[PDB]
């Protein structure tokens, strides 16, 4: 299911260089900040001719190759960000990347296992994965705070997984009825989690609140439901009709939702605003991670084998785990306070009153509130304790 033992749902050491032949798309990509600030953007994609993708032909390169065109096509439909967009992405750009996207199924805009999962480098090849040892591929603008935003993204993701390693003993304990095994491999689990809790916390000093909402998030914004972009997006020469895809969330990490599924918590069931928004965000993830996901729903379910057994030490530490979702939950709750919503009421981007979010500048949908979305799926959460 292409899940890394060290990196998990990451792209283990990703490509760095394209064949020579894509060289105009990779000068490009890397020039963002100065082809951007310049006003020199969008009439050097407009000069480019159009490339076939027949010489991407490994793996490793597609998903650089769609790093790279997705980040110019977020740059040239948002521009600078000053409300001047572009509605139709140019042929020559269009085609190929929606041939590459169909080859890796996967939507063609920028999405998460791009801007994250396959958007980094080891500094020192031969010292560990920590965060003054890496570095993004990609950036926007200067200043933008993407490889702050990007690497502890990313350092959340290494922390999660080493769980999913886990959870091939999880269903192995069951069935071979080992409860001592069962036990351990949660409580395993729920420090893993705890993990990822403490590697989050480093956002606070590697992004700025202002910069992410007021550069950075532009850059993230696709065009589901935006009022910039109320059909979608012409894919000229591709698609005769324009199209909606929602940007980049976390939204679409399998992380919370491998251990929702593992847990048996439903999120992914019954329910309107959110669950659906959690079902549909699956199509934005690589193909081998929805099918771990549906695997995963195929199995017994670890919440009722654990009802089932009358045992307060299994039952604990089930409850360890589900403890450990709802406090990153939480924490992910205070994190958007202040990284969209307190911003959005110093108006930058105004909602209602102050925060009424339809979570605004962004990408897919706010119905009414992301924090009213964000909420629910906490308090499903806390309501799976036993
Ligand atoms: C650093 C690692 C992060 C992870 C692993 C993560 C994970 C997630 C997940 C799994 C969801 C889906 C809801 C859920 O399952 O609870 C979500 C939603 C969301 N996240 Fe994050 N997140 C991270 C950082 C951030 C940051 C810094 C922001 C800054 C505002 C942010 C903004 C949002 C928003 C606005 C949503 C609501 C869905 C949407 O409208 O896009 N996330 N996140
Ligand atoms: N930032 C939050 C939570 C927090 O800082 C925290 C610190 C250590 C271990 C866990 C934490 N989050 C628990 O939900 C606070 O202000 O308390
Ligand atoms: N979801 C926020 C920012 C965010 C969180 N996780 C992400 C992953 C990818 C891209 C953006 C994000 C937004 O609407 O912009
Ligand atoms: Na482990």
């Amino acid at each position: 299911y292409h899940i890394d033992e060290e990196v998990g749902f990451a792209l283990p050491n990703p490509q760095e260089n394209l064949p020579d032949f894509y060289n105009d798309w990779m000068f490009i990509a890397k020039h963002l900040p100065d082809l951007i600030e310049s006003g020199q953007l969008r009439e050097r994609v407009e000069k480019l001719n159009m490339l076939s993708i027949d010489h991407l032909t490994d793996h490793k390169s597609q998903r650089l190759a769609r790093l790279v065109l997705g980040c110019i096509t977020m740059a040239y439909v948002w521009g600078k960000g000053h409300g001047d967009v572009r509605k139709v992405l140019p042929r020559n750009i269009a085609v190929p990347y929606c041939q590459l996207s169909a080859a890796l199924e996967l939507p063609p805009i920028l999405v998460y296992a791009d801007c994250v999962l396959a958007n980094w480098k080891k500094k020192d090849p031969n010292k560990p994965l920590t965060y003054e040892n890496m570095d993004v591929l990609f950036s926007f603008r200067d200043g933008d705070c993407s490889k702050g935003f990007f690497l502890v993204s990313l350092l959340v993701e290494i922390a999660a997984a080493s769980a999913i390693k886990v959870i091939p003993t999880v269903f192995k304990a069951m069935q071979m009825q080992e409860r001592d095994t069962l036990l351990k491999a949660l409580l395993e689990i729920a420090s893993c989690l705890e993990k990822a809790l403490q590697v989050f916390h480093q956002i606070h000093d590697h992004v700025n609140p202002k910069a992410f909402f007021s550069v950075l998030r532009i850059y993230l914004s696709g065009w589901k439901g935006n009022p910039q972009l109320s059909d979608g997006l012409v894919y000229e020469g591709f698609w005769e009709d324009p199209k909606e895809f929602a940007g980049g969330s976390a939204g679409q990490s399998s992380v919370f939702q491998c251990f929702d599924v593992l847990l048996g918590i439903q999120q992914t069931a019954g329910g309107g605003h959110a669950a659906q928004f959690l079902q549909d965000m699956r199509r934005y993830m690589p193909p081998a991670h929805r099918n771990f996901l549906c695997s995963l729903e195929s199995n017994p379910s670890v919440r009722e084998f654990v009802l089932s057994k009358g045992d307060a030490g299994l039952r604990e530490a089930y409850d360890a785990c589900v403890k450990a979702l709802v406090s990153l939950r939480s924490y992910h709750l205070q994190i958007v306070t202040k990284y969209i919503l307190i911003p959005a009421s110093q108006q930058p981007k105004e909602n209602k009153t102050s925060e009424d979010p339809s979570k605004l500048e962004a990408k897919g949908t706010g119905g009414t509130d992301l924090m009213n979305f964000l909420k629910t799926v906490r308090s499903t959460t806390e309501k799976s304790l036993l």
